[PDB]
């Protein structure tokens, strides 16, 4: 077995010492939480991973890894160690896919929808990503931001699907104070298009209050401030039921955003109580 | 918990009991043998059963399920409790799939070749139903036939791809007094049938003790044998390494063999050493 320093960061890039480690840590009694990340690391990110530390005895283990892109399609560290995080986990493309692209996951055909239109196999790779740091970590319990939902809800069918013994934990979108969801995506805005990128969370909140007026109302709200904002082009505004599918007359739903700024493709969401 | 009353025959059919009894056993130290299977059971079965019971301490689950057709494709409990199986576990399709076919597993390319010629979904069946077996029992060892050796060789490919933590162990293929690979299709054949089927295994046979004289020979003694025997329609026989890649110049391999007597198709395969 790999060394193991308690109370301090260990790195570990091959896929085995990862999961002897794990094993040896929860024989213990330390359950085990794994935050799966693609580096670039925000507050967004140091989020997920107080939410883990919260669990007590708790091993948290990062995982950073950028998934390959499929046919047609630094202080990271530092900031880990200063959230006393244990185990980061940096496996190389070549010790992820050692076969190349052998068996993988087919989602289901939300992952066709939304986000999966522009990019019909994004979510393959990520739910077999998922798949795999779930088998070589064993967490108890592995946490995803609500910022990337339908990935969230994706997730959620795979472990329902697969009947994968891990609890699914959604951490609610970290903000900048004018309400702008935290992503790497960010730092590609120059001024101007950061200051407008506060319309989609301007948009969506709008909408959350409008929503005591039904779903005709939350939709319009959200679209006239998105319309109102210089240079924010409109890719998806939809309202859906809380697991992506179709919105109820009544009831609980989440409206979701995609929009550009000249290159920069920005996402949001947000729950809706309709008539709420 | 449900209950588990130790040294007896245990069954059920909703994957949380099984679940959850697996965990509490695995807990005292017991390890968890999965045998998974399609019921109609035969000594073929017994033999992964008493492989599995050979670990000390063992808690044997056999499962028993039959995958449902995708588009455009009994005393089995007695002769468990008979071998000391302390858990069956009999989900409906209704359990197994409450969301129908939502995510599932894509093989890699050999689910196309040998068998997944004439059923071009077949594996992906069988590896998501093994996925998800694996991930609702988690056993340390899951035990299956050289008999449906394309179908092992496939399990270890998911098990390598997914990272999954069980060891694959391939248990030889047992045999009628005169070399028939016991399957519950040799129930099909009528005598005259059933006679003449011996010639797969004669076929493999022949080749395999041919082999000092290299690949070609091995491969020519099988064809013949086939073609001598009554009305056995030969689908395919293919020489291949032992992972069911190319055959290699001079090594290991594996000669495959798939035949139609009547309307029953029949499997055979064999270990071959070139020029040994």
């Amino acid at each position: 077995i790999p060394a193991f320093h308690p109370g301090e960061l260990n790195v570990y890039s091959a896929p085995g010492d990862v999961a002897d480690v794990s094993r040896a840590l929860r024989l213990t009694g330390r359950r085990v939480m794994l935050v799966p990340t693609m580096g670039a690391l925000h507050e967004g990110h140091l989020a997920l991973v107080r939410a883990a530390k919260r669990v007590p005895g708790s091993v948290v283990v990062v995982s950073i890894f950028v998934n390959p892109m499929q046919f047609g399609a630094d202080d990271d560290l530092a900031q880990l160690r200063a959230e006393g995080v244990e185990i980061a986990f940096t496996p190389t493309t070549a010790a992820m896919y050692p076969d190349g692209l052998r068996t993988t996951v087919q989602p289901g055909p939300l992952a066709a929808e939304l986000e999966g239109g522009p990019r019909p196999t994004h979510f393959a790779g990520v739910l077999t990503v998922v798949l795999k740091l779930l088998q070589i970590v064993r967490p108890d319990r592995v946490f995803f931001g609500e910022k990337d939902y339908q990935q969230l809800v994706l997730i959620r069918q795979l472990v329902a699907d697969f009947n994968l013994d891990v609890a699914v934990v959604g951490v609610p979108t970290v903000r900048e104070a004018d309400g702008l969801a935290m992503s790497s995506r960010n730092r590609y805005l120059d001024p101007a298009q950061r200051a407008a990128a506060v319309a989609l969370s301007a948009a969506l909140t709008a909408a959350a209050h409008a929503a005591t007026a039904g779903a005709q109302a939350a939709l319009d709200a959200a679209r006239a401030v998105l319309d109102a904002a210089p240079g924010v082009a409109v890719d998806y505004l939809e309202l859906r039921d809380i697991g992506l599918g179709p919105m109820p007359l009544n009831g609980s739903g989440r409206l979701l955003v995609a929009a550009r700024l000249g290159t920069t493709r920005l996402l949001d969401n947000i729950a809706i109580e309709i008539g709420t």
